[PDB]
């Protein structure tokens, strides 16, 4: 009624890697690593799939496959649909390389003296489904709200790339691949 | 006319949860209540972001939008443009992070070995617009007066937080959040 | 000169609410009434926070102000400084909650099994002066009288309560708050 109210108050916390409402943790207790192919967060979860060493990243002209990789954590209010969506990329169904999962991440460059080099890529969680975001129909798996009892999420991951026998070259420039692998764990 | 008129008489009360000139509620219906993250006055309203269950906050480098949380009630006299300004943080236009809204309340801290992490904070209202406050323009809604028919209001926020390079780290201190959410119903 | 004089009669008229030499007004023609925080007088002015209609009373731990409330009107001879001193009441100045204004109308209350909570009250109109009371140094405006050019008079109020954690809780009692203000309209 005509006047101004200053009653609120608040608290606020940050925590980049295994507290977050939403977080990744990538390791298993008295075990082992899941897998350096993902490693520990410095307070932003990291892909190095590009180089591994004694290898300079993937294997042309078949497919990688690579293990559980890291998992997830969720501990907001809400049951949510985890989904990576990588902006980056683009969104492809009916894969043309991996063409047994629905749908997947494409990406595709250039040599420079040379033309299309294809790639794509799936993450393939629990029974291998294709956790690939939300779009037009998108994939999504489903999860427990904070607390709850079983979250049920590791990401495995599969990497599949062409093999031109011409039109393309493994050698001098490549330019840039996929970064910013976005994730969405929205409420259902 | 050189004389004393005790021709005076008042009566005061004080309620501070659900009850006043402009009240604040979480009193959906017989089958939900509005999240967890503003639980029930305890005689000032508080914003519990600060730690959800099994997290410690929020996660950096990513947005982190929230449900429509508390709503606001009003019962003066009058149509009031409701707003919401921190008067301990900043009035920030075209967001660095949440480059979406028009404005928010900007905020910013620092590790105490490493310097500065930025942040955002946007109220979105009931279609999505920023609530800012009142400033050299602001932003804010309308209402309905006492009684009136529909006060046709909630309030809902976003949260955005930038990601850490290599000049900061969750490590060790974090130095102190916002606080004193001041909100505004003035005369229209 | 030992003897008695008896020339005497002179009448007397009361009349509550307008024509007597100080008085109190709230609405004016084809427009609006002031406001409806104090109806009109009923044979006695009273103010009527504590009943605005969906709300039981006032916020906690905000700056509740008002709208410019009841004017006065004088019908006397001699220009008057008007006050308010709020016998039941006391005098603080410096304020700790409205601390921006100059003197106020001080008071507090308890819960029973709780302890003390702070308000506080002051009015503004022309200068915004407290125009609380006369004490000490008190506060006053300067009011015509017998017409001339007109009072020139409308008197506002702030209202002032804490914010108290602890302490205290709306729940169960609330002992006796002011009644009582009294007006001083005095010769200079």
């Amino acid at each position: 009624f005509s006047s101004v109210e200053a009653d609120r108050t608040v608290s606020v916390a940050v925590a980049g890697d295994a507290s977050s409402a939403l977080a990744f943790d990538t390791s298993d207790s008295n075990g082992n690593q899941y897998s350096d192919a993902s490693s520990i967060t410095n307070g932003t979860l990291e892909l190095a799939f590009d180089s591994l060493g004694n290898s300079s990243g993937i294997n042309l002209g078949a497919k990688t496959t690579f293990s559980p990789l890291f998992r997830t954590i969720n501990n907001g209010s809400n049951n949510v649909n985890l989904s990576i969506y990588s902006s980056e990329g683009t969104i492809q169904t009916s894969p043309t390389i991996l063409d047994s999962y629905n749908a997947v991440i494409e990406n595709t460059i250039n040599d420079g003296n040379g033309n299309s080099l294809t790639i794509e890529y799936a993450f393939t969680d629990e029974n291998d489904n294709s956790i690939v975001g939300d779009g037009t129909n998108g994939s999504s798996v489903s999860l427990d709200a904070t607390g709850g009892s079983d979250p049920n999420e590791e990401v495995s991951l599969v990497i599949g790339v062409a093999d031109p026998g011409s039109s393309f070259d493994p050698s001098t420039t490549i330019s840039g691949y996929l970064s910013e692998v976005t994730i969405v764990a929205s409420s259902v």
